[PDB]
């Protein structure tokens, strides 16, 4: 049972949709049980986000109608260029028209009453996948293979009520998909969306189609979950920084998870978790170079003699230093810190706390600084004679995080020392270090201006060897 997922850019145009349809058709020769998961065409979701906001504010029925023609034509052309049989094209066009009719009504709605509930947001956003899936399923039928398009809910992904960033409540993938697969039908499931227990359309957060693939792979006890993207697997680092970056052939579930940082574009660990749990191999493949071997993610670790496997970076960040003697020992300060931050929906990327307990260092994203400062002065006040426990809160802007990653780091005596000497030699100063006890990830913080020289140095010393 192969689960094949395709991103916005993989299905970014009619031509590209047919191309993935071929990829899928070819795989149905090998594995007889294939489920595809598809994302909205590229930039569609972004357009749906923007139009959502621009319907709430500046209510303009005509501006909506213009967007509707844009979405209509992009998809009409997608059908025209992806499917050859006029009979299929007719039937898929009918589905698309039904959807746009709906999308239009809701968008007029949010404009008319000037309200955009998270429920409504989720419904609007979902139209992306609900537009691409019938096209791909049509193309798969055009290539002479049985296929129907399904929604996340219909496929058995039942979620909580947390609109926009919903988590799975329970799975019914087997009940919903096995019957289809029995008739040799290739269901193309809309990634990114789910249904709530009561039936309302839900979204799983941006990049959610990857997660959908993982859950379906999970429910079906799949042999493999194939992520089809626009790069040849996972690279040792971002090629925009180091052009000599190379494809990583094998990756452990844990190594994969540590490469995942909050924001990217990487496969969030949430996606790895189900595969890790059942030991279902993940294969990251390049849609635009389908013969590349890509990246296999498996439990069959082994000890491939190399220590450092990859280098990750995060550039949009800020470093917050929280301090006061007031804070050492059995004080709820730590609990209170992350409470105030939890309230403010402010993500914490790094935490370091040295032996004195007089200090906690955090890295958050640039845009969350004021939100965090305001959250802290809420929980506190910012002298010792006043109740207040925190004495001084410091902010450090224009920084980055670097992570050095590899299972081979575990026993590796001297690796920390070698890493940081290299950092020094590249001209960067090490502002904060965080190495968890798994020893797989050494994360550290430097000025953003030094990011490029540092990665290039680290890459040369530990990857290029
Ligand atoms: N519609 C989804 C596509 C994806 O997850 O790749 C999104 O914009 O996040």
């Amino acid at each position: 049972t192969t689960v094949m997922k395709f991103g916005g850019t993989s299905v970014g145009s009619g031509e590209r949709i047919r191309h993935v349809a071929k990829i899928v058709t070819k795989r149905k020769k090998e594995d007889d049980d294939v489920v595809v998961v598809v994302s909205a065409m590229s930039e569609v979701t972004n357009a749906l986000v923007e139009i959502s906001q621009q319907a709430l504010d500046v209510r303009d029925i005509a501006k909506v109608g213009d967007f509707i023609k844009f979405i209509r034509e992009k998809h009409y052309k997608a059908i025209e260029e992806a499917i050859k049989s006029e009979e299929i094209k007719e039937e898929v066009k009918k589905i698309i028209d039904s959807r746009i009719e709906e999308l239009e009504k809701v968008l007029i709605g949010v404009a008319y009453l000037g309200e955009l509930t998270p429920k409504s947001r989720d419904y609007i956003l979902s139209f992306g996948e609900r537009l691409s899936s019938p096209i791909l399923s049509g193309a798969i039928r055009d290539l002479g293979e049985k296929s129907i398009a399904l929604e996340g809910g219909e496929a058995g992904i039942i979620t909580d009520n947390n609109f926009g960033s919903a988590r799975v409540k329970r799975l019914e993938v087997k009940e919903r998909l096995l019957p289809l697969l029995k008739e040799g039908i290739i269901p193309v499931v809309t990634g990114f969306i789910g249904t709530t227990e009561e039936g309302y359309i839900t979204t799983l957060g941006r990049g959610g189609s990857d997660y959908s693939a993982a859950l379906i792979g999970y429910g079906l006890d799949a042999d493999i979950i194939e992520i089809w993207t626009d790069v040849s697997g996972v690279y040792t680092t971002d090629p925009r920084l180091v052009p000599t970056a190379r494809r990583i052939p094998k990756l452990s579930y844990i190594e994969a998870m540590e490469l995942a940082y909050f924001g990217a574009k990487v496969l969030h660990p949430r996606t790895i978790e189900p595969a890790m749990e059942k030991g279902i191999p993940i294969l990251v493949k390049n849609t635009f170079e389908p013969e590349s071997e890509g990246t296999l993610i498996t439990n069959d670790m082994e000890m491939s003699d190399s220590i450092v496997k990859a280098i990750s970076t995060i550039k949009n960040v800020a470093l917050i230093n929280i301090f006061g003697a007031g804070m050492v020992g059995v004080s709820g300060t730590a609990a209170r810190i992350f409470k105030a931050l939890g309230e403010e929906e402010v993500n914490v990327i790094l935490i370091s706390q040295g032996s004195s307990e007089t200090n906690i260092s955090l890295v958050v994203s640039e845009e969350d600084v004021d939100k965090a400062l305001k959250a802290l002065k809420r929980e506190f006040g910012d002298s010792f004679l006043n109740n207040n426990l925190i004495r001084d809160v410091s902010v450090d802007k224009d920084v980055c995080v670097i992570s050095v990653v590899g299972a081979g780091m575990r026993g590796a005596k001297g690796i920390a020392g070698k890493i940081f000497t290299a950092v020094s030699e590249s001209g960067a100063n090490i502002k904060m270090i965080a190495q968890g006890s798994s020893e797989v990830n050494i994360s550290f913080v430097i000025d953003e201006k030094d990011l490029l020289n540092c990665v290039r140095k680290l890459h040369e010393k530990f990857i290029e060897k």
